[PDB]
């Protein structure tokens, strides 16, 4: 009726098109969307499963309008939440910095609290480095529709198999 809460960012719709995937993969009225460009960090709190969808600008940096909500993040609590991570990069083009954005926010959030879930194999992706990888895996579903277009739909089935196990639905 009302459990997940995705909050996402996306600057070409890219990750936005993903999000509406995985909203329509979880079941009616399971998982709501939210542009973090109208959040405040306070609506976070609404949720106890939270799914935070961001893609990697400017070489490491994190999608505009997650940087904003980003800043507050050090002034809320995660604590007894399950966030799960996705977003939308090139491992082509930016090999060195690949879903840079998930792993920053990451870090910031279990840093708050909040539990990680939904952690995704590094196999048959092509990038030197990632500051989303933890433990040899990349903290969260990393989608490539600039070289991987063709792969995006099937991970995201897998994905979201994968944390209606995880967040116990
Ligand atoms: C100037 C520029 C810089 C980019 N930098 C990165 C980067 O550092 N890491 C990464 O994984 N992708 C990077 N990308 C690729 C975007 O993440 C990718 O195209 C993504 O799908 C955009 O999603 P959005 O439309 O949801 O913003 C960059 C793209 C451009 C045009």
């Amino acid at each position: 009726a009302k459990k997940i809460g995705l909050f996402y960012g996306t600057q070409t719709g890219k990750t936005e098109s993903v999000a509406e995937i995985i909203r329509d993969e979880f079941g009616n009225d399971v998982v709501t969307l939210h542009d973090v460009s109208q959040a405040e960090v306070t609506d976070l709190n609404d949720y106890q499963y939270l799914i935070i969808g961001c893609p990697t600008w400017n070489i490491g940096e994190l999608q505009s309008d997650w940087e904003g909500l980003y800043s507050e993040l050090d002034d809320v609590d995660f604590n007894g939440k399950l966030v799960a991570y996705f977003g939308t990069g090139d491992q082509i083009g930016f090999a060195d910095n690949f879903q840079d954005a998930i792993g920053i926010l990451e870090e910031k959030i279990s840093q708050r609290g909040g539990k990680t879930v939904g952690y995704w194999s590094t196999d048959g992706y092509d990038f030197n480095d990632s500051k989303a990888l933890r433990n040899g895996k990349f903290v969260g579903l990393a989608l490539d529709e600039d070289n991987q277009s063709d792969l995006t739909d099937d991970r995201i089935k897998s994905w979201v198999a994968q944390l209606k196990s995880e967040f116990g639905l």
